[PDB]
C-alpha cells in the first residue's frame, strides 16, 4: 500500500493518481442535495488544503460543491517536499481533477478559490482555458514578488546558483509577515502539514516562473474575479493586485484592500477574517443564483 509523507495509506483517504504517477490527497465539501456549482480550492506554497476548513464549510453553505487537493510536494500529498519539475504541472493537476469532477457534475458551473501561489495556478489555470471557469476568487495572488527580495542581481545570482546546487535552501520564510494574528502564526508553525523548511533555489526559480506566466496571461485573462489584497503583504506584493486589475481583460473584476493587512487575508485579524469570508460569500452568491 502507498502511504503519504506521514505513512497513512492512501486507502484510507480520498486521492487521486496524477499524470506523473503519484498520489494527491482529496478534500471535498459536499451539500445534502444538488450543488449549483462546483469550486475547487488552490492552496499556496508551503501550506495544504486542509488550511481551508472553514472557508471550505461556508463555501459548501451556499450550496457549492468544494473540492481541492495537495499540490504535488505539499501536505499529505506524494513528492519531493516543495519541489516540482515545471511549476505547469500544478496547473495540469488542477486541471485533471477539475475534468473529473465536470465528467460527474456536468453543466455545472465551476469557480477557482486561490491563495498566493495557489492564486497564480488559479489564473494560469483560467488563462489555459478561457470561457471554462465561471469565476475566480483570489486571496493575495503571487503576481509580483516582494520587489526587494526579486532584483535582477539577486534573480540572476540565483540562476546561477541553481544551476550549480539546485537543492541549495535559503533560510525560511518568516512566519510573522504571514498574518498579524499570532494565534494563527502559532497554529501555522506548529501543523505538522506545513513546510517551514527554507526554500530551495530550484523551487524559487519555479515561482519566478510562475510570476512571468501570469504576466504573459493577464491579456488572456477574461474570467470574472474578486480579488482580496492587504496592503502590507511582504509575500506576494500589493502592486500585483493592481497589475492584475489593470492588465486582466475581464469586463467582472473587483479589487479589495485591507489596509494594514498581511498576507493570509483569510487568517488575518478578526475583523479582516470576518470581511474576507462575507465578501467571498457574497460574491460567489450573486454569481450562483
Ligand atoms: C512557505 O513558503 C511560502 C509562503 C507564503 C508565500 C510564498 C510565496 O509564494 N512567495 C514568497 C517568496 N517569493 C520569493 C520570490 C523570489 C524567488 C527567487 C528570487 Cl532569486 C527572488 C525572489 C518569488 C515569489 C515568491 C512568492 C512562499 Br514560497
Amino acid at each position: 500500500p502507498r502511504r503519504t509523507p506521514q505513512s497513512i495509506p492512501y486507502q484510507d483517504l480520498p486521492h487521486l493518481v496524477n499524470a506523473d504517477g503519484q498520489y494527491l490527497f482529496c478534500r471535498y465539501w459536499a451539500p445534502t442535495g444538488t450543488p449549483k456549482a462546483l469550486i475547487f480550492v488552490s492552496h499556496g506554497a508551503g501550506e495544504h488544503s486542509g488550511r481551508y476548513e472553514e472557508l471550505a464549510r461556508m463555501l459548501m453553505g451556499l450550496d457549492l460543491l468544494v473540492f481541492a487537493h495537495d499540490h504535488v510536494g505539499h501536505g499529505q500529498s506524494e513528492g519531493e517536499r516543495m519541489v516540482v519539475s515545471d511549476f505547469h504541472v500544478f496547473v495540469r493537476d488542477v486541471l485533471q481533477h477539475v475534468d473529473s469532477m465536470q465528467k460527474d457534475y456536468p453543466g455545472l458551473p465551476v469557480f477557482l478559490l486561490g491563495h498566493s501561489m495557489g492564486g497564480a495556478i488559479a489564473i494560469l489555470t483560467a488563462a489555459e482555458r478561457p470561457g471554462h471557469f465561471a469565476g475566480m476568487v483570489l486571496i493575495s495572488p503571487l503576481v509580483l514578488a516582494n520587489p526587494e527580495s526579486a532584483t535582477t542581481f539577486k534573480v540572476l545570482a540565483a540562476k546561477v546558483l541553481n544551476s550549480v546546487l539546485p537543492n541549495l535552501s535559503s533560510g525560511p520564510i518568516d512566519s510573522s509577515v504571514l498574518s498579524r494574528n499570532k494565534t494563527e502564526v502559532d497554529i501555522y508553525n506548529s501543523d505538522p502539514l506545513i513546510c517551514r523548511a527554507g526554500l530551495k533555489v530550484c523551487f524559487g526559480i519555479q515561482l519566478l516562473n510562475a510570476v512571468s506566466r501570469v504576466e504573459r496571461a493577464l491579456p488572456k485573462l477574461t474570467v470574472p474575479f474578486l480579488l482580496l489584497q492587504g496592503s502590507a503583504d511582504r509575500l506576494c506584493d500589493s502592486k500585483g493586485a493592481y497589475l492584475l486589475m489593470e492588465l486582466a481583460k475581464s469586463q467582472d473584476k473587483t479589487l479589495k484592500i485591507y489596509e494594514g493587512a498581511y498576507h493570509v487575508l483569510h487568517k488575518e485579524l478578526p475583523e479582516v477574517t470576518n470581511s474576507v469570508f462575507h465578501e467571498i460569500n457574497m460574491w460567489v452568491s450573486q454569481r450562483t443564483a
